């Protein structure tokens, strides 16, 4: 009995494989204003942040100080999508297009919710296997893989999610330029 | 691996847990214009549409036309009451929706890449049904709240008719438990 599963074709099939078309060029016309303007650039990439924890607060900033909100995302000339930038010492580093996944959230709700008999142990075996089973999905997904990136991670101590972050916008980049 | 586990739990807590409790006051409350008006009354539950070929139209009314949209309700996310007719005559008025997971299991079934078969859609629905009553079976004041109601529709029905069965079961038990 594995609830991930269901939860991680329904965030594909209800909502990844609706929005990420609109995407790729989406970023791509916001990048004209947001060059000519602040000289820097939106990574193409929808990032989407899986805290293995399942713990998905009301903003971004609350977890990271150092990931500020930038600007909302038009749509292409029903949904919001929240541009934010990356910080270090103050200094922008790095903007992207980041959210949290919804489904975690409903495993955390199920961990609070007795009548499911779902532990913690189980939540976490049940975050894990919805990350492995999104990337399954994602690899046989067209230009969609291509589209939209996952950054799965467990906090320990403390932990920085804007370091974390950046890791993979610098990594993308060295991508893009190299191929 | 079965999706249909997933969509269950997730429809429960993502959206069924939360509009129910309010809900049950809401048309409560739109009751007492009813009443008034029309003398008529609207179902306290919640109805719920489960076709088992997973086919969810956009507007009820497409799916069977003795089911005209009446009103929208009003809180305390948008439901809309539905008035059940019979030879034109209003036979019933309740809160309708069709559990929109199973839209999910369509497009697996449209999408390639799934190999996710009509017979899957068919057998993860009928099982979908299957978690979602228990869940209810085992949740507070909620399987209350709501009513279930799955159907297979034939190769050789009523739609408008299976839900006022439903209701009339309803209103029945009301008055004599
Ligand atoms: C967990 C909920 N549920 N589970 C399943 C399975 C089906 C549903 C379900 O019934 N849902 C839903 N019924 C609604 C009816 C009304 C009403 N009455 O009007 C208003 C809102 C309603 N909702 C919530 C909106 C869902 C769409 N949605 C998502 N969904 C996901 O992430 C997600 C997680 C899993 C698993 N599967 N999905 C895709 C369906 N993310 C969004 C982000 C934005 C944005 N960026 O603004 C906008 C919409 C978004
Ligand atoms: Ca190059
Ligand atoms: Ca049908």
């Amino acid at each position: 009995f594995n609830v991930a599963h269901g939860l991680a074709w329904s965030y594909y099939i209800g909502y990844l494989r609706l929005i990420l078309p609109e995407l790729q060029a989406r970023i791509r016309t916001y990048n004209q204003h947001y060059n000519n303007l602040l000289r820097g650039a939106v990574s193409q990439r929808l990032y989407i942040l899986l805290p293995l924890d399942c713990g998905v607060p009301d903003n971004l900033s609350m977890a990271d100080p150092n990931i500020r909100f930038l600007d909302k995302l038009p749509q292409q000339t029903v949904y919001s999508n929240s541009i934010y930038e990356l910080l270090e010492n103050g200094q922008r580093a790095g903007t992207c297009v980041l959210e949290y996944a919804t489904p975690l959230q409903t495993l955390f709700a199920m961990s609070q919710y007795s009548q499911a008999g779902f532990s913690r142990e189980d939540r976490l075996e049940q975050a894990k296997l919805f990350c492995r089973t999104l990337e399954d999905i994602l690899a046989d997904a067209p230009e969609s893989q291509n589209n939209c990136r996952l950054i799965a991670y467990q906090e320990p101590s403390s932990f920085s999610l804007s370091q974390e972050v950046l890791r993979h916008l610098r990594q993308e980049e060295k991508e893009e330029v190299t191929v």
